[PDB]
C-alpha cells in the first residue's frame, strides 16, 4: 500500500537488529533535520495500541501532504516507512517518525528501548493508572537521576499518560483538563505512606520536561469485541472522536511537536541509527547484564556520534580545499593545511557540549587525532 511498517528488532530466541533496515530508511535525504517525533506509544499488548497509531495516520497524512481530499510472531519495535518533513522559519527542517510497540508482548519489557529512543512516549495504559503501571516507570527516574548530576539536562521530554475506557467522568471529565487532576493525585496520596521505591513520585518532574496524562472514552462496545473491524465510522462512539479531535493535534503540528533532545541539544536522523544499535547492545545485556547504567551506553553513543560528526567534515574540508582536482602531492607543508582542518575538526569539534564524564570523553579526542593524522600517515608512498 501506500507505505509500510519495517521491523527494526526480533526476538525468539535471541535479539537481533536488523541494522541495515533502520539505516535503509534514516539515510534518506531526511537524514536531518533534527531526528524528533519520534513519537511513539508503549504499554499493556493489545489495549489498542496498533490502532491508535492507525488513527494518526489517517489524520496526519492530510495536514502534512494533502491538506484537504485523497509484528506478526517478533516483537522489537516499528517504525512506518513513511517520514513526515518541515517546515520553516526559525526551524527546521525536521522530520517526523512513528513507532509502535508490538510483537513479543505478554507492556512487556520492551517499553525502556521505546522510550530511550522517544521525543513522545504515550504509555497506553488501560482503565486506570495503576501502581504496577507505575513501576515500570522506574529504570529511568534513577538512569536519568544519574544523568541530572552528569549531563546537568534532563533526558526524556514528554511522556503522556493515555487512559484508555476512562469510566468515570464524573469525578475526572475525559481529555487534559481531567487527564491532570487524576494524574496529579495519584502522584500525591500513594506518595504519602503506602509504597517505598515507587515514592518516586518525588523525583518524576525532573527527569521529564513534560508529563501528562490524558483519558480516553471507551470507543464502543463492537469495537472492543471484534476481530478484524472496518465497518464505518458510525460505528464507533461520537465522544471517541470528538477526543482524538483534541487528542491527536494536542500531539501533533508545532510547537507540540516535540525536539528529541539528548544532552540537552537536538539530534538529527542520521544519529539515531547510532543511538539504536548503541542501546540495544546493553539490552539483555547482548552477553547478559544490565542496567541503571544506561549512562555508559548512552555517553558512548552521545560521543562516538561526535566523532563520526567530526570525521565527515574532515574529508569534507580537506580533500576538497587540500587535495581530489589538485591531487595527493608534496607541498610540502598540506600538512600546515591538514592541521588547520585536523584542528577544525577539533576547535569546532567540541561543540559543547556532550556528556559522558571527563576522563571518559577526552578518551575519544585521543582516538580522533590518532585516526584523523592517520591521512598524514597516508596514503600510497
Ligand atoms: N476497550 C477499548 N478497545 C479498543 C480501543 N481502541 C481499540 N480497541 C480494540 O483493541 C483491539 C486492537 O488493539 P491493537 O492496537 O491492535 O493491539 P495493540 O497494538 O497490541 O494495543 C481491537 O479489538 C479494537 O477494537 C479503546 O480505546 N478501548
Ligand atoms: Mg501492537
Amino acid at each position: 500500500g501506500s507505505a509500510v511498517q519495517v521491523i527494526n528488532a526480533s526476538e525468539e530466541h535471541t535479539f537481533v537488529l536488523n541494522e541495515d533496515a533502520l539505516s535503509e530508511v534514516l539515510m534518506r535525504d531526511e537524514v536531518k533535520d533534527r531526528f524528533v517525533c519520534v513519537v511513539s506509544v508503549a504499554g499493556a499488548f493489545r489495549k489498542g495500541k496498533s490502532f491508535l497509531l492507525d488513527f494518526f495516520l489517517r489524520y496526519m497524512y492530510s495536514k502534512y501532504v494533502h491538506h484537504d481530499a485523497t509484528e506478526r510472531d517478533t516483537t522489537g519495535i516499528l517504525m512506518w516507512s513513511d517520514i513526515f518533513l518541515h517546515d520553516y522559519p526559525n526551524g527546521d527542517k525536521i522530520a517526523i517518525i512513528l513507532l509502535d510497540t508490538q510483537g513479543a508482548f505478554d507492556c512487556a519489557t520492551v517499553f525502556a528501548l521505546s522510550t530511550m529512543l522517544s521525543s513522545v512516549q504515550i504509555y497506553n495504559l488501560s482503565q486506570n493508572i495503576q501502581e504496577d503501571d507505575l513501576q515500570h516507570l522506574q529504570l529511568f527516574t534513577e538512569y536519568g537521576r544519574l544523568a541530572l548530576a552528569d549531563t546537568g539536562k534532563k533526558p526524556f521530554q514528554r511522556l503522556q499518560f493515555l487512559v484508555r475506557d476512562w469510566s468515570f467522568p464524573y469525578e475526572a471529565e475525559y481529555g487534559a483538563l481531567g487527564g491532570d487532576k487524576i494524574l496529579k493525585r495519584r502522584l500525591e496520596v500513594s506518595d504519602k505512606q503506602h509504597p517505598e521505591l515507587q515514592s518516586l513520585r518525588r523525583h518524576i518532574s525532573s527527569c521529564f520536561t513534560e508529563v501528562a496524562c490524558f483519558l480516553m472514552p471507551h470507543p464502543g462496545l463492537n469495537v472492543a469485541t471484534n476481530p478484524k473491524f472496518d465497518g464505518r465510522l458510525q460505528d464507533i462512539t461520537p465522544e471517541f472522536k470528538s477526543s482524538l479531535r483534541s487528542l491527536v493535534p494536542m500531539l501533533l503540528a508545532p510547537d507540540n511537536l516535540v525536539y528529541k533532545e539528548i544532552s540537552g541539544q537536538r539530534v538529527r536522523a542520521r544519529d539515531l541509527i547510532q543511538y539504536f544499535q548503541s542501546y540495544m547492545n546493553i539490552y539483555k545485556g547482548n552477553e547478559l547484564p544490565e542496567p541503571k547504567s544506561m549512562l555508559v551506553a548512552t555517553a558512548e553513543a552521545n560521543h562516538l556520534t561526535a566523532v563520526a560528526a567530526a570525521k565527515e567534515l574532515y574529508g569534507q574540508l580537506m580533500e576538497e580545499v587540500c587535495g581530489g582536482t589538485r591531487p595527493y602531492l608534496s607541498t610540502a607543508h598540506l600538512q600546515t593545511e591538514h592541521l588547520r582542518v585536523k584542528d577544525k575538526a577539533l576547535f569546532q569539534f567540541a561543540a559543547k557540549r556532550k556528556m559522558g564524564g571527563e576522563e571518559f570523553t577526552e578518551k575519544f579526542r585521543k582516538q580522533l587525532e590518532d585516526d584523523l593524522e592517520e591521512v598524514f600517515t597516508n596514503y600510497q608512498a
